[PDB]
């Protein structure tokens, strides 16, 4: 968690005795969670750049109805 | 490397005679790794609607 962020010491890879595997392992690892994140952030920016969308408020007008 | 992910420490820039524009240099250089590492993002995991979850699960059938 901490090297995900970027304060992680990187000391585990000589806790192994095999690390030719172990730093391509991890660096697969943070190049999923960029990619992960990064997905989860267009996500993000193409939902709300459009403001009002033609399926979008429908749901909402649907719970508000739900909810009365 | 490490300076992509942060992990690495920045004494480095102690060292160069000429910090002004050292530091000018290293910042366009995080702006252009971090650009041309989302350009291939965006382009290769992101990519018309609905093409997609129609092919790909018609193929799987």
């Amino acid at each position: 968690f901490k090297l995900t962020i970027g304060m992680g010491d990187l000391e585990m890879l000589s806790s192994t005795k095999y690390p030719v595997v172990f730093i391509i392992l991890l660096v697969t690892y943070i190049i999923l969670t960029f990619v992960l994140l990064l997905n989860m952030l267009i996500a993000l920016m193409g939902e709300t750049v459009g403001q009002v969308s033609k399926e979008s408020k429908h749901i909402w007008k649907l719970q508000w109805a739900t909810t009365i």
